[PDB]
């Protein structure tokens, strides 16, 4: 188990050292997106929450293909403003309900340290 707490102030520095195997040891769901919303990384805890198979969703677009319930001003709209501005750090509750039992989660979106990548972190509430 990797010990990093959800919501930690310097989480992007800590997660910069992990490969996909290490990300699978986190206590919470983690998705890495490019600035178009394509999925680059998707960990085991996220798949436990959503039912998706991690290897199968890498390369898909999160907003168009995987998670249409997030294509809303309340989720996608926040992401796209962050990508446009080059800064993003926001936490909110949301319900995931596409092809699954409706599940309430806490979401933390934060710009990654390097380049044009963005984290989505998720835990149950
Ligand atoms: C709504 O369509 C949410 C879907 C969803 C959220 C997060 C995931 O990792 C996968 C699907």
């Amino acid at each position: 188990m990797e010990h990093v707490a959800f919501g930690s102030e310097d989480i992007e520095n800590t997660l910069a050292k992990m490969d996909d195997g290490q990300l699978d040891g986190l206590a919470f769901g983690a998705i890495q997106l490019d600035g178009d919303g394509n999925i680059l990384q998707y960990n085991a805890a996220q798949g436990d929450i959503t039912g998706r198979d991690p290897k199968q969703v890498i390369g898909k677009n999160f907003f168009k293909d995987v998670a249409p319930c997030t294509d809303s001003p309340e989720f996608y709209g926040k992401f796209k403003e962050g990508v446009a501005s080059g800064n993003l750090n926001t936490m909110f509750e949301y319900t995931f309900d596409y092809q699954m039992t409706p599940t309430k989660v806490k979401v933390h979106m934060k710009k990654a340290l390097s380049g044009d990548s963005y984290w989505v972190f998720v835990k149950r509430v």
